[PDB]
């Protein structure tokens, strides 16, 4: 409703401003005439007045008169309202009030991207499907080819491929020129708001990078707009800061019309607009989703590795980029950023010193994100994992979970930092889970869990380390004469590494319970994860796997089958130097059995002789549909 | 839901380790007997087995309810079988331990359980936490959460209690460590004290959870129960909500060769109590007054205003940090309430120095808190700040009122109200702040132009609005009966004005008819925020003169009373005598008197005035934010 207030005076004809659509309540300044009994309204044309009019005489009581314009006015007082007051006693009427009104048509407006959802209130922004609201993105992402940091780090806009990331804000104001001499124009925004997002006003051709004047930024909260193109004025708004654990995520633009037509008393409000941005999430992109380009770091000794996987790229037909040497797995997370207008990969970096290959990966259309620790004295995002799309606890998950290694209680150190944590819980689309990683040596989700694609059931199936999945397949094996089958018969006498027999290994009673232990630790997080992840047994798959002790805790006996480089179908799966029966490695044959039938291909691949990642695309569903 | 796993194995007999209630799924550990198979489930008293035999992909649940007495004094034993021989094929032994861990509090239910959540509302639960910020200590000359230790046994009446229930063998105890523990975060805003001796004894509140201290292995002292004490250390601010968890840990340490691992986990979730101001329609208890040399009248008004309703006056000194009013501007008085204790708490305006409002015992003292803020940059005055008494606005129910603060308008090179005041006002939750337009001011208070009364009709209450088109009204309506020669300030022993020269000053009335309009947008605000009609509101005839271009009262302000019950002490107008009284008197008395309320006016121009008041009746943790 927005009601406004204006009063008339008996003795002065008063003149003021309405907004289209706007109700405004005309009221007295002082007495009426001494004998009012009834009164007349009239309003020239274009001017909606109604009594809570057609019947003039109208019986005096505290009755009100609202009027309504519904159209902006060409000219300053083209339209007005008189009010007359009668006796009952005297022809004549005893006096006469009249209200000058010109009426103007203002609007803030943005993409509020409604497709499911209109008119509704600007001021919100609402999650889900039947939600709306304007979009911002980080301008993170360094598009200029002759800059050498992020493009939202100054003031001004240095290449037009740049506008590409911003969101715009329309500006629409209808009425007389004259009014907006005397009625100031205020684009305003809070200063926590102005530490988190820039504004550019448009003033000149598109063409000029210079036209896009900054406006609204780190210091500047306010500014009066001047009505250079007629009725509609643009800006551009630039994201500086994504959600946090101080930071919603919400970020408020108003626009408010200020009468200062007496410069012997103070300015007054007379409208105002809003407009509500909320900054797109990082979003992580899970193994299942499809592949655009892996990256690793050719080192000495590693060719063969690299050549596998440039093998397994050309075959999964994705593009492959190596990269000299920081680390490719552990130091950097790959996830996306996503607006109606763009979309942006986005690396995370690992907190550190320096700019070390990611910073200098950080190019046109590719964004960047970090954080610095509280005490600057690490991070490794092998403890950062994320799910496929679920459902759990009665709640929807379509971007999948964020998969934490966490600490045990009582610990002396922590795995990830707070700002890590903070950062991962302030994107609210991916509800982290904890795991419990202690037991191992590194720690890293990746040596016990994994995901991969599968036609059956849900999108994927969730591959676990087993020891008790291998304990099952060596006895089974031993039962079948082949007890003397050798593991790690890769290279003799050229490379001196004893080689160990099915029964040596289930001979050696200590390996076996230390691996039950081992079971039963991943059993616990096997259960954590059925429950946050609502998974049942045939969602599960146990890779067989065996673990030996490294200073009191668990390492791979020999290679980590579950961590694997998944591209679409095509799995890239470390080479495990088990028993060869019959010309054939038994586990590399076991882990077929398992995949295959899920319609994957099994490459299997030396990387005991690294690093490995992948840039995906990211989710079909957008996550402002979600509801948290 | 909490469902666990353990394997058993044919060559070895486990042992484990379960919660009473809590399912295990008993699994196996390696292949079974070679042959076809059928298994057979049997265990001891207190066992309970379920199945979800013929072999297939199929699943065992064991289930304890009772706590055991004993170290594996249960035991569950499943058999293989084979179908070609009678003699079974092997046998498979897990020994079991059930332990019965809880981790409680008060959740305080009397209306409504998932113990790891905090619900608001009427059919809510959760346990509430105070901030000890109230100083029982009488030789500490601090509050009581400064240090970590317990002073005095009085402090602990503002403490939670926080119950851990383990029924089990004690041997087991000696291997599986209970590790009481909380974030960081969470940790650097409230402490615990674990007792350990007699309760006479402070000493025996040992410090286990703190600003450093994360996690704690508890001793079990007291046979089957320990208990802890919570001490909140923040109020809810921008970045904290409000909400702090502690968990309870069992950890498996059977074996120096392995490592840890975690068994069973057990939450309790406190909210700690916002600070809540209290409107001027809720019944009084004390009142603020600083007598100083020559306003002694002004105090002997307040005093005996004071008498005539029932409440305490306490006279203040004035030390060397000194705002003229600085009883109303540099404090405000609200509350923190748990089921166990309800604390009045001053907030202090963030400024230099501790000014009567930590020393001394009316203000910080035993039972009465203190807290206050630091600005980041280089001002804040809580005269622009208000709150409503209980309203319904916007479909939505504010039965704690709503908070009013005056605004800075857009392009306003200055701010009248800092950050820090915002955003605890807002963190708080349970009073949605209201922006006001209040830059027309010369000062900028709230109580310039609103204030609210009691009333026996309508929502309980009256929106008092000071309105020059009230005094225009009664001054033309006075002048039209011949009495247009009176004087205002006749009653002055200190620049008489008549009504004719008001009436006659064309200048001073349309300041006054532009200052009613911008009453008018904040009555429109008021209306629609707080859910008003045009019969809530009272226009209190009130005139306004220009200072620096702003708005300053032309009379002493009428909208800025002090309400104590139904007694009303009103800046004395010195409006214009007739028949031997102010109009402006006489006009006020007409429009509250009908309402049961008692008028004296008081020469306050010849100040400063606060009041502690009871809280709500209303409990804030069954609003629903
Ligand atoms: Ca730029
Ligand atoms: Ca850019
Ligand atoms: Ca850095
Ligand atoms: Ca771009
Ligand atoms: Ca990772
Ligand atoms: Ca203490
Ligand atoms: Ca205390
Ligand atoms: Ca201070
Ligand atoms: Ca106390
Ligand atoms: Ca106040
Ligand atoms: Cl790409
Ligand atoms: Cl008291």
């Amino acid at each position: 409703s927005l009601q406004r207030i204006v009063r008339v005076s008996l003795e002065h004809p008063t003149s003021a401003v309405c907004v289209a659509g706007v109700e405004t309540l005309v009221d007295i300044y002082g007495s009426v005439p001494e004998g009012t009994e009834m009164f007349e309204v009239y309003g020239t044309p274009g001017v909606d007045i109604y009594i809570s009019d057609t019947r003039r005489w109208r019986f005096d009581a505290t009755l009100e008169i609202i009027v309504v314009m519904n159209s902006p006015s060409n000219d300053l007082n083209d339209s007005h309202v008189q009010i007359s007051y009668h006796s009952s006693h005297e022809p004549l009427p005893l006096a006469y009030a009249v209200l000058y009104l010109t009426c103007v048509d203002i609007s803030l407006d943005c993409d509020l991207n409604c497709e499911g959802r209109n008119f509704v209130d600007k001021r919100q922004w609402v999650w889900g499907p039947s939600g709306y609201g304007g979009i911002l993105l980080v301008n993170c992402d360094r598009d200029d080819p002759s800059c050498d940091v992020q493009d939202n780090c100054d003031q001004h806009v240095h290449c037009l491929q740049d506008l590409e990331d911003m969101s715009v804000m329309v500006l629409r104001t209808q009425g007389p020129a004259a009014l907006f001499d005397d009625h100031k124009l205020v684009l305003h925004t809070s200063s926590y708001d102005a530490k988190r997002a820039q504004v550019f006003h448009i003033c000149g051709p598109e063409d000029v990078c210079e036209a896009y004047r900054h406006v609204l930024g780190q210091d500047k909260v306010s500014y009066e707009v001047p009505r250079l193109h007629g009725d509609e004025e643009r800006f551009f708004v630039e994201g500086l800061s994504f959600p946090d654990a101080g930071f919603t995520g919400l970020i408020s633009f108003h626009v408010t019309l200020l009468d200062d037509s007496n410069e012997d008393f103070s300015a007054s409000p007379i409208f105002t607009d809003t407009v509500v941005f909320r900054v797109a999430p990082w979003i992580m992109t899970p193994s299942t989703l499809p592949p655009l380009e892996v990256y690793v770091c050719r080192v000495r000794n590693n060719t063969c590795f690299v050549d596998a996987v440039a093998e397994l790229a050309r075959k999964a037909g994705c593009k492959l980029t190596i990269c000299p040497q920081r680390w490719i797995q552990d130091e950097m997370e790959l996830g996306y950023v996503q607006a109606p207008h763009k979309t942006l990969p986005v690396v995370f970096d690992s907190p550190r010193n320096g700019e070390l290959q990611d910073f200098p990966i950080l190019g046109p259309d590719f964004g960047y994100v970090t954080r610095e620790p509280r005490d600057r004295s690490l991070d490794s995002f092998g403890n950062l994992e994320v799910s496929p799309p679920v459902v759990a606890n009665g709640k929807e998950y379509p971007l999948g979970r964020i998969l934490i290694g966490g600490n045990l209680p009582g610990s002396s150190g922590r795995r990830v930092t707070q700002v890590v944590r903070d950062f991962l819980h302030a994107q609210k689309v991916q509800p982290p889970v904890e795991l419990f990683v202690d037991w191992l040596a590194v720690g890293h989700v990746d040596e016990f869990l994994s995901f991969v694609p599968a036609p059956d059931g849900k999108g994927f199936r969730m591959l676990l380390a087993s020891p008790g999945a291998c304990f099952k397949l060596f006895q089974e094996k031993q039962k079948c004469g082949h007890g003397r089958a050798l593991l790690f018969q890769g290279v003799v006498d050229d490379e001196q590494v004893k080689t160990i027999s099915i029964n040596q290994v289930l001979s050696n009673k200590d390996l076996i319970n230390y691996n039950k232990f081992v079971q039963s630790c991943i059993d616990w997080n096997r259960e954590v994860l059925k429950r946050e992840l609502g998974l049942a047994e045939c969602d599960i798959i146990d890779i067989p796997q065996l673990f030996k002790t490294e200073r009191k805790k668990a390492t791979a006996f020999f290679p980590d089958l579950v961590n694997m480089l998944v591209l679409g179908k095509h799995l890239g799966i470390p080479k495990p130097f088990g028993p060869i029966i019959n010309g054939c490695c038994c586990l590399e044959e076991k882990v077929r059995s398992l995949l295959e039938p899920l319609g994957l291909h099994c490459t299997f691949i030396d990387d005991f002789t690294c690093g490995t990642n992948v840039c995906r695309k990211p989710f079909s569903f957008k996550w402002w549909n979600m509801v948290p």
